[PDB]
């Protein structure tokens, strides 16, 4: 199995839809021992990952709470055994209060909302870093997701801002993860149908947004050489799963794409 | 002159060695009607802005101030005349507490501060917009100062993240401002020994990241096919102007390097 | 006037959709004082050059004809008098076989083809800064004609390849350029309905090809957060002068993207 | 094995150091069956090739070579047997005449010599890739070695401008790949020490372009944030399994940069 032996953190786990979910499988299908991370559902996360191949320790962690963190790698420790170490941390985290989304224009997101969604969204990939590289092994990988900002694009709004800091802070977090041998890479996913994407195609924020995520996801599967799936986020699942192995050993403060090559083609 | 008949609000003026000085000095030698915007010290900012080669109106705005923005336009039309409309907006602002940069470790800002500064550093190009494109002329221009944060670096931290954030909102900002006929960019400067710079490398932030910079610093030139002086804003503030003016209308949500071309180079 | 008193060499002029002749024009409105290079249809050329606000002598300059090259500077010091110097050159040449563009298979386009395509649209740009930087003064400018190669296209084929060289050639020579005190930089347009471009759309390359540029020309518009209008060189001639003025005196080795912003936006 | 099963055409063995040994070497110890193509030293590739930890056959492929690449598929399947396809094309080739490097001026290199560089260095992946898309299997990768040109640097000269036409050529071929269920990607890699490399370093092609390229191999490992041993192509060859594998199967026209982050860091 590509991450035979490895034990991984995943974090992000909320729906059986979650991009983590299926990170989660991959990684058990491909004999990672994860322990998983969730924020403020734990019971109904605990009910979603049972369906995991494997079972996995759950740990509660919300990212914006200082204690969460600060506690987070004793949990850890204290889940996969004393004198054990993380192989793989996988941040799969994302947050954007609807003001800073969709049809709420964008000068009308109050700064306070942005702020959240940037610490939820940015901020957190060092946090979650700073708390887990103490107990990470040299030659261990962290990974995030991202969704490609560097275009702007109708409805992503504030979001898009919040994965170009993201995009930034992992460069930081690699000089960081460097020092231990770890190395920090974002995959830039095309669009995945989670929840929330089906609920803002369904006009959840706003007609006019829905329309342009549809535009937005026809467009992707038209441009990407290979074509784009959104109803199947394996192979963006696949391609963390290459990033926590050993196969990407130097590649580090970097972007992968696994978007159906879909950013290298205009039209 | 370039910018001869245009009314321009040039914010971030705090000393003489402010790059908006510059951009504001550059500017009216090119026949700008300019109105400033400052910071908290007011006294301080009137008696510096005394030297450049025109009178300008100073207005308080300290971009965090909900009111400060809320009755900005009212102000400025105030100043320039009821009727009467900008054709610039320079946003030269940017602030990161020290928690954020330097030898401070990265992982060790507390969120607060990066919030902060992000803030004032990303956010406010978006507040300024909002608060100025009622008040701006088609054919009109924002101009924000970024430092190219593609690539991470030593010491600059956060203030790096927040730059990438400002690139990213950007580009936002240009959709919202075509709407008004108005162009929005950034000029990415190399570095330029403002006061805070200088404090920098003399150690203020720790001696490695003071070691750090002058090695940046010294980097640039060397890599600038035309070199780079960092002693010197003109360059900068002409590439504002530039941007200011009629003689970039097919360009928005765009970066302008004025690096001396260190950024097209390797070593 | 933007370019009072600069002398400055206008390659490219083929008909009076030329962007090039849209940029003699615009030069010569600001006070450029020009000479022209034009390949093969000297009678044709001068005959269109007529039109522009003020005569310039024309030289023959085949790209590809290395005594054309060797004789340039000497040709031009004639042209504009011993002792005097270029201030700017443009380079606005570009071509590439038919084999090389619209629905000929990518693949099946011969490396003679692509070559020749190659010679012209990219070392040109290179061979044109060799001949003319020992004639150029300090504080001059070459500009050269782009477009934005970063992704792939259909239709566009190996004259995009062609581009991509054109961008990293450019990067070289600001490298050598810099030696003299001269700036070398790309302006990267949006699509403009040249006669060429025109017959491509009426589908003198095949039909999908036609189609898929119309596409590409809808889609520009549509994402340019000012617009985009194919039918109107003006801005980008503007952009080439702001270039060739002292008003982007820190950019090199850069590109300047003059295409509505298009290019910073996704959809 | 990560390839194991897969049958993959390993291009540019010249030496044992030549990254497309190494390639070869871990394509191998993972379990893939390998067809090599050598140019023009048979005999010598053959013995340097005896040392792989399995046999494979050796194709003889000059890429300039138009027979050559018209009896490719025919001679690959000869080797892989009737029925069989390749899942995996590596394409390690490159060459820039002397002229076109080092410190032999970059305008000095005649377009002859530019030509036949990125004929061998850039069209060639073109050419390989429409040899050999009609006998890949769906789910198969094409790989290509990059060195990013992104900024120019000392000595590389047009060697950085063949690799800017190949990064654009890859993704034209992700394009036609795609038709074929094939990914197309390059890894950029950092400088690794070949016989080449090591010739200029001790300057082959003049001393300051050794010096250059001593100091470019020395900030690589400064920036890059897990290091880089330029005297290691392992890690390259693993980044190049990892695309040849099912590993990161929604990624095209893209490049993968191995080379231990160094591009994601300004200092
Ligand atoms: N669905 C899509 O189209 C794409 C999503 N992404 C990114 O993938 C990541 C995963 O999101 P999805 O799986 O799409 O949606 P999701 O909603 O399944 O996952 C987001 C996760 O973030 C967690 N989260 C929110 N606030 C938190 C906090 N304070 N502390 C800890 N966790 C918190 C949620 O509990 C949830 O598990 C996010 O970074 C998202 O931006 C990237 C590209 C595309
Ligand atoms: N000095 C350098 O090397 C470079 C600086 N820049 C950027 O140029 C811009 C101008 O900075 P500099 O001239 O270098 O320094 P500066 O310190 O002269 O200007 C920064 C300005 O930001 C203003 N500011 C801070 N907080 C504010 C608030 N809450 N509301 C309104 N204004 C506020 C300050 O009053 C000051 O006028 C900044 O965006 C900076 O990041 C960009 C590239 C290089
Ligand atoms: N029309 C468009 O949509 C865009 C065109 N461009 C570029 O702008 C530049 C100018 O082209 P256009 O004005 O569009 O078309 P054009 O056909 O008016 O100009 C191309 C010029 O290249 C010259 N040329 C061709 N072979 C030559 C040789 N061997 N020696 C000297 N000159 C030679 C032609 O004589 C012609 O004057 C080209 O680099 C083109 O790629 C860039 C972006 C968009
Ligand atoms: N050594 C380095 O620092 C780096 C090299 N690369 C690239 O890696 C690839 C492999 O090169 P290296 O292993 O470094 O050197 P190498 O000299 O071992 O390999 C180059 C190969 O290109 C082949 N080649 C040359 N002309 C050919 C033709 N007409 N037909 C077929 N094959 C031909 C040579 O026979 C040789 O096998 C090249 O694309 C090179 O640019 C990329 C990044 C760094």
């Amino acid at each position: 199995g590509l991450l035979d032996g490895k034990r991984i953190l995943v974090s992000g786990i909320i729906t059986d839809s979650s991009i983590a979910f299926h990170i989660a499988r991959v990684a058990q299908e491909q004999g990672a021992q994860l322990v998983l991370t969730g924020f403020d559902r734990l019971r109904l996360i605990q009910r979603i990952t049972d369906r995991l191949p494997a079972k996995a320790p759950l740990l509660e962690l919300d990212v914006q709470n200082e204690e969460h963190l600060a506690s987070l790698a004793g949990r850890v420790t204290e889940a996969i055994g004393a004198g054990n170490k993380l192989d793989g941390v996988v941040h799969s985290i994302g947050f954007m209060p609807q003001t800073g989304m969709g049809i709420n224009p964008f000068f009308d997101a109050p700064y306070a909302d942005v702020s959240k969604g940037i610490h939820i969204s940015a901020y957190s990939y060092a946090s979650m870093a700073k708390a887990l590289l103490p107990i990470m092994n040299p030659g261990g990988s962290i990974v995030g997701m991202d969704f490609d900002p560097s275009r702007a694009m109708p409805a992503y709004n504030w979001m898009t801002v919040a994965k170009s800091a993201l995009e930034s802070v992992n460069r930081f977090v690699a000089r960081e993860a460097g020092k231990y041998g770890v190395r920090s890479n974002l995959v830039a996913a095309g669009p995945i149908r989670t929840l929330a994407m089906s609920a803002i195609v369904g006009g959840a924020l706003g007609e006019e947004a829905g329309a342009q995520i549809q535009l937005l996801e026809e467009g992707w599967d038209q441009r990407a050489p290979i074509g784009w799936n959104m109803k199947d986020a394996t192979p963006v699942a696949k391609t963390v799963c290459a990033l926590l192995s050993d196969w990407l050993p130097a590649t580090t403060g970097d972007i992968i794409y696994a978007d159906g090559g879909a950013h290298t083609q205009l039209l």
